[PDB]
């Protein structure tokens, strides 16, 4: 059911969000961010990309999609989208079965370092990319359908 996982600090990020859904043919697209989930006025503007190009949407916490996400029903064919590693290392410790995990947009902080044109990381970020890496998932940078794929250090 689950057709990709992409990292993204700006999470649906309007068009990019657009543009994956579709490349991908997910009709729905669940955002694992515990912030979003649990103050649902922060939901707003993405719920209206959602709403404007036709594709279902859930906000859940990481807690949530680790029990429900198994209900999926053949139909719907999902998208997650997560701000950081941390969260999708979340995941996979709660044994969520991902195949590919796509690592978009990762903005500055202070003493993180440049690995790609929109990927900063800290080591915690690598250790964390690394580990998901070593549970047998297909971990890989890549901007927007086409761009080349680069792969972690």
């Amino acid at each position: 059911n689950i057709l990709l996982t992409r990292i993204d600090n700006r999470l649906v990020h309007g068009q990019v969000g657009v543009t994956w859904t579709s490349t991908i043919g997910a009709n729905l697209l669940v955002v694992v961010d515990d912030v979003v989930a649990n103050d649902d006025i922060q939901q707003k503007l993405m719920g209206i990309t959602a709403e404007t190009y036709g594709f279902g949407i859930r906000f859940f916490t990481i807690e949530k999609t680790i029990n429900v996400i198994g209900k999926a029903a053949p139909h719907q064919k999902i998208f997650l989208i997560c701000r950081t590693p941390q969260t999708v290392r979340k995941l996979v410790e709660g044994g969520i079965d991902l195949k590919d995990v796509n690592v978009g947009n990762m903005h500055f902080s202070e003493g993180k370092k440049q690995i790609s044109s929109k990927v900063y990381v800290d080591d915690q970020d690598l250790t964390d990319l690394r580990f998901i890496k070593q549970r047998g998932v297909n971990v890989f940078i890549q901007d927007v359908p086409g761009d080349q794929k680069e792969q972690i250090p």
